[PDB]
């Protein structure tokens, strides 16, 4: 099971401010252990594939094919939880019984792609998605113009202003928000398979207001207005025999994570030279960043002007900050379970009084945080809860039941690739010389309980083989 948490951050801001938002959040999971609000409790047992923010609504795609959306409000308590939701959640008016494969967003409307490859339009102000009474498979009024009424869509990327798709037939197509229709005549293009993209499949798409990049099986290509029209896809100067782990875009250019044999480096690419304008090594081990499943690597970003969230091969938020040379600071750990999926979006704050210290913009971030129940008891120093869990896991071993639950717990990680015993040890750390001079859980009991927990874990027949 997972839990959904909401985070808000003014823009522009800083990486360590953001890390402190995550830190602030990370406290609550181990101090309050509060019950989740009803409106989204239905999603705790659900599996979430993708999460997104439109200008006034969140929306979620489930692995079971269902989609839903919900309007949101920022709490004045941090216009100064920072977020409050309505109790009315809207499930997709699926009168066809057709499941969805991915979703995306534009300023006027939600976007969705069905498993049939059909394109759906649903304006945020509408109670139902668009349907053509004269064409039951046409769920987007401009799909005819794009040729997409006869082309199965298989990938989408869309952020406020621009939307780009790949068809199963490798044809690219691109459209823009309705308010841009007066300039769209020079920005949009129908379903076309560019010769520069022939020879590789589009593996993912990275859209923004000015341009889109396509990530292909062994190369990167991009087109649109430069960060002035790159009219046809342009190849980037990718080094040979290298594997590309993830990619994303902003007004600054392209950001991507490159492997090279056992090495990993973080890279900013410039579309003018087509080469990397900066590379940095990480201060940690590279293998630690690659984790247990490399495919988990990502680079979530808010959009334009954005904060960044790297993710490791286990699902950790990697706690980046620049150093004062412009390299990478050591990882200022955050003590978090892995994030199964994460939504981001940019929100206007013109709703504020004009005197405000918080700026006219913030990011809204939506986190499907995973529930590591026994890891939380260790971190909470709840000695009795840890003991009870071990007693139940002991019964589980004797009864030969929920054995996968035990293996899953043993395989749990939080950030920095710390297993349970690293978590115990970190908890046992001293915090002041006043404590040694003198020599929610109180600090005195915190150390005592942590040491008793460490001893208990070292003693338990549950853990002995591990």
């Amino acid at each position: 099971m997972t839990s959904i948490h909401f985070v808000v951050h003014p823009l522009p801001g800083t990486e360590d401010q953001l890390n402190d938002r995550l830190r602030e959040v990370s406290e609550k999971l181990n101090k309050y252990n509060l019950n989740s609000h009803p409106p989204l409790n239905v999603l705790e047992q659900a599996t979430i594939k993708q999460c997104v923010v439109g200008p006034n609504h969140a929306a979620f795609l489930l692995e079971d094919g269902r989609v839903c959306r919900i309007g949101f409000s920022v709490q004045p308590d941090r216009l100064e939880s920072p977020v409050s939701l309505g109790e009315d959640l809207q499930w997709w008016p699926d009168k066809d019984g057709t499941k969805f494969i991915c979703i995306g967003a534009l300023y006027s409307e939600l976007l969705a792609v069905s498993s049939k490859g059909e394109l759906y339009q649903w304006k945020w102000s509408e109670s139902e998605p668009y349907r053509n009474a004269q064409n039951p498979s046409l769920h987007h009024p401009r799909a005819t113009f794009l040729g997409l009424t006869n082309e199965k869509i298989v990938l989408l990327s869309a952020n406020s202003i621009r939307a780009t798709v790949a068809t199963e037939n490798n044809k690219v197509a691109t459209w823009v928000d309705e308010t841009l229709s007066s300039v769209a005549s020079k920005l949009e293009h129908t379903a076309q398979t560019y010769s520069e993209l022939q020879g590789e499949r589009i593996v993912s798409l990275h859209c923004c207001a000015l341009y889109t990049c396509a990530q292909l099986e062994n190369s990167l290509y991009w087109w649109g207005v430069v960060p002035c029209f790159q009219r046809t896809p342009k190849k980037l100067c990718i080094p040979e025999k290298t594997e590309i782990l993830a990619v994303n875009v902003d007004s600054k250019g392209v950001h991507a994570v490159l492997k090279t044999g056992n090495w990993v480096r973080y890279c900013i690419f410039d579309l003018a030279t087509g080469k990397a304008e900066q590379e940095n090594n990480f201060p940690t081990s590279s293998i630690a960043f690659l984790g247990q499943n490399e495919r988990n690597v990502a680079i979530f970003t808010a959009g334009q002007e954005s904060p960044i969230i790297l993710r490791d091969g286990n699902g950790t938020i990697y706690p980046m900050a620049k150093d004062c040379m412009g390299g990478i600071r050591d990882p200022d750990w955050l003590d978090l379970p892995p994030i199964s999926s994460l939504g981001m979006g940019v929100h206007s704050l013109i709703n504020l009084p004009a005197n405000s210290t918080i700026k006219k913009k913030a990011a809204v971030i939506i986190m499907a945080v995973e529930k590591q129940t026994l890891m939380q008891h260790i971190l909470r120093c709840d000695y009795e809860a840890c003991r009870q869990y071990l007693m139940n896991l002991e019964q589980a071993v004797v009864l030969e039941q929920n054995l996968q639950m035990l293996q899953t717990f043993i395989s749990h990680r939080c950030d920095g690739n710390r297993n349970i015993l690293h978590a115990c040890v970190s908890v046992c750390f001293p915090t002041s010389n006043k404590e040694t001079k003198e020599e929610v859980v109180e600090s005195k009991d915190r150390k005592a309980n942590a040491h008793f927990i460490l001893k208990l874990l070292c003693d338990s027949v549950v853990l002995q083989p591990y």
